[PDB]
Order: structure tokens, then sequence, then C-alpha cells
């Protein structure tokens, strides 16, 4: 009869975010001797499928850094334990209520808001200043023109957009639409507004200053390597702030300009809301569940979140965690303003599963393998399988 051996499957950045969390794991083990936590970093791309496999069978973890979109999905699948009336939610009033709504499923909370974020048009102030530009482009049409001016002046590419569906979601919000209509229940991916929205996204690869699409699976890493070293601007979240400062372009932290994503035909801009929630596995024995409820209370404390914000530059979920040290950081202050345009996700557990087919079909459209209506038509049929309550 020794201590309780827990296992936390972390999905954060292994270089920037993991060291900060590995330090908090030791702080909990130092204060609580009867509990031991086994740190395991699982790549984000594989974390959803790996947990879905393990949760039903054996080798499942006790705690999981679940994404805000996977929490209602795994809560629907019965893998997560409900945290209503537990020591993990002792400070339920301190968190943002909108983030507690994302963790909820069928009127019951299955996760504790750990971190939060949204995409934002990050840019290089030196290259924009050298190109005779003061402010960031307000619309997608201004971004196309701004890139050609930056290319003509400096000779560096003005913009390199991501081929992924999560990043392409900002265009649907820009043109006044979404992937699906939940109240009416209908697939709006092959609709008038989506065809135009994706048409604008597809148009941002071709042009002077605009970098062409990359069909590789690791395209994401090329977009960081380019922007960190010095491409003029990209659409990215706050989790790469620490990664940006490591590069040669952003030695000066003030050089990193953070503006809201440009708007479309709707007038106002829009970006997808994200983040992660800590959630306990229901199949674990009652001993490990009680020990895990204590870990989440500590990990989502005012002290821990305030520390995490200073190290990782990620936005805390608690309102009390925003001190002057946190507000003084350029990154956090810059992303708190763009958070105004972050569109919350609707009450649909399969909403995140809809990006799966889109990531495949959009990479075909961007790569020049299929036409625009070809891929969107296939995505509309592939989406209908995962959610047949629409129809098209
Ligand atoms: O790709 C969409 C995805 O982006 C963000 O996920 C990050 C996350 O901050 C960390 O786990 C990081 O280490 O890697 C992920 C890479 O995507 C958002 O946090 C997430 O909501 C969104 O689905």
């Amino acid at each position: 009869g020794g201590p309780v051996t827990l296992t936390w499957w972390d999905t954060s950045n292994a270089t920037n975010e993991a060291p900060t969390y590995k330090a908090l794991v030791k702080e909990f083990e130092a204060a609580h001797k009867d509990i031991k936590v086994k740190y395991v970093n699982v790549p984000f791309d594989q974390a959803q499928n790996k947990f879905d496999t393990a949760a039903g069978a054996t080798g499942a973890p006790d705690i999981l850094r679940s994404e805000v979109g996977w929490t209602p999905a795994f809560a629907k699948k019965g893998f997560f334990l409900p945290l209503d009336g537990t020591e993990a939610l002792k400070d339920q009033d301190k968190f943002q209520p909108s983030l507690i709504k994302q963790a909820q499923y069928d009127g019951k909370t299955y996760g504790v808001p750990f971190v939060t974020d949204t995409l934002a048009l990050v840019y290089n102030k030196q290259l924009f200043e050298k190109a005779g530009l003061t402010e960031a482009p307000r619309t997608w049409d201004d971004l196309k023109k701004a890139a050609a001016t930056i290319k003509g002046k400096t000779g560096v590419d003005g913009y390199w957009g991501s081929t992924q569906a999560y990043y392409a979601q900002s265009f649907l919000y820009g043109d006044g639409t979404d992937t699906v209509d939940v109240p009416a229940k209908k697939i709006t991916v092959n609709s008038p507004e989506a065809k135009k929205a994706y048409g604008t996204w597809l148009g941002l690869f071709d042009g002077k200053g605009l970098h062409k699409a990359d069909t590789t699976a690791d395209a994401y890493a090329h977009i960081q390597d380019a922007f960190v070293n010095g491409v003029a601007s990209i659409v990215q979240g706050p989790w790469e702030i620490t990664n940006f400062y490591k590069g040669s372009a952003f030695k000066d932290k003030a050089n990193l300009g953070i503006a809201t994503v440009p708007a479309g035909t709707s007038g106002k801009a829009g970006a997808p809301t994200g983040g992660h929630n800590l959630s306990v596995y229901a199949g674990s024995d009652k001993a490990h569940q009680e020990a895990s409820l204590k870990f989440i209370e500590f990990m989502t404390s005012a002290k821990s979140q305030e520390t995490i914000a200073l190290k990782n530059s990620t936005l805390p979920t608690r309102d009390d965690a925003y001190t002057a040290e946190v507000k003084a950081d350029p990154g956090i202050a810059g992303y708190q303003t763009v958070l105004a345009a972050a569109r919350p996700r609707p009450e649909l557990p399969e909403y995140s599963s809809l990006w799966g087919p889109l990531d495949t079909e959009l990479l075909a459209i961007a790569g020049g393998k299929e036409s625009l209506d070809k891929g969107l038509g296939n995505a509309e049929t592939a989406i209908a399988k995962l959610v047949p309550d629409y129809s098209k």
C-alpha cells in the first residue's frame, strides 16, 4: 500500500509548453506525498485517436489535456468522469462562464478550463514599417494588396496562409457563415457563402507577395520556420508566442505585431475559439479518480495559471489570474484585444470531427489535385456520415 500512480497524457507543445507543466507536476508531488504523477507527452495530431483507442480497452491515462472540442465528444462517448460537485470545481465562480459552457455536455461539466485561445493575424512590424504600412489590413482584399506592396519594397513574401480547416474557418466567419447550421440542422460547406469564403482563401495563395500552398503533412512547421526567421505575416494563435521569440526576426519582442484576423463580406471579422480542458478518465478506479480531482484543483489554481501565463504566454481562463505581470506581457495584452473577435463553438459534439474530412479535402483543393466544387462536394458527403441529422 504505497502512493497512487497517476498518468497525465499532455498534448501541449513539447519544446515551449511541456517544460512549464513538468515543473508544476513536481510542485504537486512535493506538497502531496501520497500521489505520484507520470508525465507523458502525446503529439496533438495523434492524441484524439490514441485516447479513443485506449479509453475503451486498457492502457488509458487517468488525466488528459483534452481539447475544448474533444471534451463534449469524449463526454458523449462516456470516457470522461463528470466533475459536478467535486473538489476540482471548488472555484467554479472564478473561471470564465463561457469556457465552462464549452466543457459542459447535456447540462453536466466533464472538464476544467485549463487554457484558452483564438487565431490572430500576427505580423512583423519592421517589414510593415519598411514597406510604408502603419496598421494591419482590415479585410482579406487589403491583405492581398498589402502583400504585393511588402514584396515590391522588401522582397519578402507578405503572407503564407495555412491549408488546415481550423485556420480556413476564419474565412467562413468573415463572410457571415459557418461549417454547419445547428438550429436549422444543415451542412453549409458547399453553400453560396462557403464557396466564396473558400474562394477567397484559395485566392490568397496565388499573387505577388503571397506564398503558394504547401501539400506536405508538416506544412505547419515550415510556416513557423519562415515567420520566426523572417514571411511578413501569418494567422496563428498564442501558443507559438514563445516559439516566435526564439527566432532571429523577433529578438525584439516589440517587433511582434498582433492584430485581429481580417474581415470578409460580412463586415466584421471572426476567428475560432480554442483551448484545452483537463478531464479525468471514468474507467479508472475510485482511488485514482479522487487523487486526479486534487491534481486538477492544483493545476487550475490562481497561482498555477498566473505562472503558466508568464512562462508560456498562453491566456489564463481565471479572471483573478490576470495580474499586472500577466497584463504587462506584450503577447497576452495583444491577444486579449483580438479575443473580442473569437467566435464560440456551438453545442454539437461532432463539430471538431467535421474538420477531419475538410483537412483532407482542402489540402487537395489548395494542392491543385481537385477543383473547388469537387472537394467541397466530397466534404459535404463525408460530413453527412459523421452527422446525418442535416441534410446538405
Ligand atoms: O490545430 C487546431 C488546434 O490549434 C491549437 O492547438 C495547439 C495547442 O495550443 C497545443 O496543444 C499545441 O501544443 O499544439 C496544438 C496544435 O494545433 C488550439 O489550442 C486548438 O484548440 C485547435 O484545435
